[PDB]
């Protein structure tokens, strides 16, 4: 039981700035707010609810020496590394996040619940669903030797090419403590494949993967880079689409009469542009892709906002450093987004995206996740850099 | 040899992957991985070809009738207890089946809309009955 | 580049408590002593070189689920737990520790070199090496359809029948990143086989095991409680044996003609006496075996003692509670064993036991392993349950 | 607390039948014996303690569809029909049994001990081990499709072609909970094999197996025809010699030095004399070998007699029916075996073959092992066909 008093407090459902501030928190909920027992004295800052993080990869991070790892590295380092990058995205003032493929992150998320190590609350997606070749065959580049000592991957490794092994997928990612369902509908950048955006999925077999997912209470996110297997992912009914690289008009019709969800993910779009250009950072087949597709996702994601598409809050870290998510925020502004609907895109759309109410605005019998920053982020948006105050579930982690 | 009852037996229960008869539940991947992932021949299904195959496995093994789990349960090692793990062509597919070799089918249902599924697939008995609510049971009485 | 000032400093090369002095710490190593940049000021303290923990179990720690977590958890669970245990045993004083079993600990060596997580300095000797149904063969007590799944262990997973299996288990050690070499020359307490003290090697394998060792520059450890098994192992030329449990004077002599060091471990026997008057704790196969063995290993290592054998510090943790190994200290002086000996089979006897020159005494050229007590352990013993000040190669990790 | 009041008593130390007793059984235990709570009245019955087959096979009964078992049932048929058959051989007189072959016999075994089922005392050896073809080798008579299916067997089979081999086996026996060790050191009848005493074992594959056993506290029996393998195996130091079929002067001298035990087994070659006329009964390779072999038993044991070598009670039950075996006791005295020495055969020699001290006498600190006949077997040997009281460990099974 503690009270919290702000300086200024900001409204994640109306979007406003309101004044000073108490809340009264109790059992790790908000019992009360009141305008104008240990006292924690924030009078001088900016409060705001705990950030939520809709695309991160937890196990991994991108270096000279990723494509290498599969053959090198165990679990058990990739576990290792992940205790410091959940710390430091902890820290960063992301009070949530939701992980969209790596075995790992379950396992992480049971252990932060049981107070082994610190971090975020973790929606974990598991094993992404693919077919052969896809953007998530964990096979793609092997030599014929390892290729025929592993065999061709099956529902029980995340690849399908039917309706019953669609089925299947989605049980067996049901039965590995999976949150959610995660699906790439066309090629991807970092690859090793020849593709980039090509229509991997018929949409009998997404239309199986999201009547499967309904059973168990899953959403499924869904990876498309090309304009026709967006189409066949938002037709057949998922929540959200991921990086919308060439999405148009037809396209974006479907997803507002649809209702989906759009993450452009700037970071990650920048992170690849810039890394292109290093000679031998990538390998050669993932280059070009990466220096094509890459420089399109600011013009799509300021499009697709002035069409009045819903957009939501989301970086894809694991491709960039753990820990610098809110300069995504930055991203957003300077593109043509307000300042106020990119913070709601963080603290209340984020929300109704991973199908919550228990989280995202700062009112009475929700979760006290809790942030301060220094400044006021409405006429600056570096401000967000700096982050003074974390709590999270009642528990203060920085102060 | 032995004392005892008069037994009507029916073999090994049929469920689908993760279900609540699934043999490996909440094992590691180690075990799972030297164990494989269970198919039709060791009880699990996923399609109308695999419930068939399971069904003549059963009766293969000289089972007396036929068991399947059409939602979750309490004593396995799965997260959830009654959401609904079989589709009705699924079920449609083991009671037709079963109605060739002279088999009852009896399901095991906790949740409503699995044991919606089960009855109007034309099983024999239903089990625990645990959310059963006034649809059901009309359509249980009809 | 700090000057550290403590009040009194004790001697661990002569085993007596001096007056005020200064150290000098610049690039990791102890620069320079001096008689009576920055300053740190421990001057109500007493000084003493970091201890080391020659047997602990990073990779697990007892419980009364300890028995199911073979089939139900993953690797990556336990080295989430590791984590906060090397934590736990850094906080306590102990900076260096050797650990004898487990193929998680090389990895957590190799994330704490890196500087991912904190933690001692860990010397790992990975899998056991043991013999069929020996006490660390990984196959015990499963039932026939596990056993025919995972097939009979060979000298790959460290089960050895032959000088030739020996050998190749040997070098499969050295090729994991092993430091040194473990093997079990008789029956054990936890394991779930019937015997518990039955001499399980022969001399061929263990001459083999310890002349191939020596060529790629190990040491060997056997667990022995049998005197026939710790006999052949005193004999072939083994550097330490751990728990000692039915030594006697031949075995004594033997030890002392060969100068084989003697790891007693009381705090694994006090626990497992304790444990065995609990219904349930442990299986029925195993209670008998820790109610007869656990209350023999005091008397046993103070009249072992009382003859001469050279002894060292070690505690089996892992066994015991991650964080509590000093207790030994104490289960040493109230068996007859004076506290300056105690601190000195922690601190230069155990540079001796570990083959290395660089740490144990408080001298100039060697690393910084430094250790702060608020009472003098001269007097009361207790006083090496409250460590203020812990340092770890010049870096401060307690003040 | 309970008195039996027996009207005359037989003293296995002796040989002797004395007077009327009584004797106190409290706690399981023989407590005390008086000349001349609870009171048993077997006043017109003779006493005397319960018998030991020191060869039996409770897994198994020989029959017109045995040679087809090994791939149409499985273990548990079997062990429903060892219920009935450890409830027989226990009605019969006999409290203890060693089993000599067979993977549900320590299943068995640890059910009685546990009290589900009724039975004897087992002392059960496990697999049997063999060489490559050998009388026990599981794979012989199968065609190439089902051994190419199953592989060659090794020493986790029960298999072994060298001394490591052997090594390995003996500890894969205890590593399955055996109590002693059981070799076929030439070929066999039963078998389907082309020989039936052809030497298949050599002297340092024995020397191994018995050197291995010694190690962890095994008594070894060997099974054996011919005259060559069965002096290697009187001369490498196992324990007892199973049928001693071609026993002669030299084989004998080395009993008598060596002081092997020798185990006739009267019962199985009958039987399979009997059954060798029966057109169809025996495989075609089985039937001349079984009637060349079993009619030469009666007159090796009688003349091994006749020379001093020590005899003990078996009979080869699994190969007879189950709860026939002392009419083995009818075929020791018509061979000139006096019933005395038949009867001390059974209860004190048997006691001295498997290296217990707790049985075979009726004396104070013993086990209440108590058996009654109506008639008197010094006189009338068919007497013991009837048995009228039987008492395991203090429980009353029959009265
Ligand atoms: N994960 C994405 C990275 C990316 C995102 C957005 C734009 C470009 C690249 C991919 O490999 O396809
Ligand atoms: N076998 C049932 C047990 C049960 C029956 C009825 C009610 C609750 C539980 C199950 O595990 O689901
Ligand atoms: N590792 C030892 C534990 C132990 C140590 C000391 C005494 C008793 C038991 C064992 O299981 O055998
Ligand atoms: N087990 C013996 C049976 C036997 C015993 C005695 C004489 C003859 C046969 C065998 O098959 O060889
Ligand atoms: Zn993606
Ligand atoms: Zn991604
Ligand atoms: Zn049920
Ligand atoms: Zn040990
Ligand atoms: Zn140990
Ligand atoms: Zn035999
Ligand atoms: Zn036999």
């Amino acid at each position: 039981p503690v009270a919290v008093q702000c300086g200024r407090l900001f409204d994640a459902r109306s979007g406003q700035l309101k004044g000073p501030h108490t809340l009264l928190v109790a059992d790790g909920r908000i019992r009360q707010v009141l305008p104008g027992a240990r006292v924690v004295d924030l009078g001088d800052k900016v409060c705001l609810p705990g950030w939520t993080d809709l695309h991160v990869h937890l196990g991994s991070q991108s270096s000279p020496q990723s494509y290498s790892e599969d053959f090198r590295l165990d679990p058990v380092d990739h576990a290792f590394r992940a205790v410091g990058y959940a710390e430091k995205t902890l820290m960063a003032g992301f009070t949530s996040v939701r992980d969209l493929g790596g075995e790992v992150s379950p396992h992480l998320r049971d252990a932060i619940n049981q107070g082994l190590v610190r971090g975020p609350r973790i929606f974990a997606a598991g094993k992404s669903i693919a077919t052969t070749g896809g953007h998530a065959d964990p096979t793609n580049g092997w030599n014929e030797r390892l290729a025929h000592l592993v065999g061709a991957p099956g529902p029980a490794e995340g690849v399908v090419n039917s309706v019953d092994e669609a089925r299947q997928a989605v049980r067996q990612r049901y039965k590995e403590g999976s949150d959610l369902i995660k699906i790439t509908a066309t090629g991807g950048v970092l690859s090793y494949a020849r593709s980039g955006d090509a229509p991997q999925f018929t949409v009998d077999e997404i239309k199986a993967v999201v009547d499967t997912a309904r059973d168990y209470g899953f959403r499924v996110a869904a990876h498309a880079h090309g304009t026709e297997g967006m189409k066949r992912a938002v037709q057949a009914g998922v929540t959200s689409i991921e990086h919308g690289t060439y999405m148009d008009d037809e396209v974006m019709r479907l997803m507002k009469q649809h209702g989906t969800w759009y993450v452009p993910t700037f970071y990650a779009g920048r992170f690849v542009t810039e890394k292109a250009a290093i000679d031998g950072y990538f390998p050669e087949v993932v280059r070009p892709k990466a220096a094509r597709i890459g420089a399109l996702i600011s013009q799509t994601a300021a499009k697709a906002y002035r069409n009045g598409v819903r957009i939501a809050f989301g970086t894809d870290q694991g491709v960039g450093p753990h820990g610098d998510n809110a300069r995504e925020f930055v991203y957003m502004v300077e593109a043509g987004i307000p300042a106020a609907y990119a913070l709601q895109a963080a603290t209340v759309h984020a929300a109704q995206v991973l199908g919550v109410d228990d989280q995202g605005v700062l009112e009475p019998g929700k979760r006290a996740d809790v942030i301060a920053l220094a400044g006021n982020p409405l006429e600056d948006i570096n401000a967000v850099l700096d982050v003074r105050f974390v709590m999270k579930d009642g528990v203060i982690y920085k102060q």
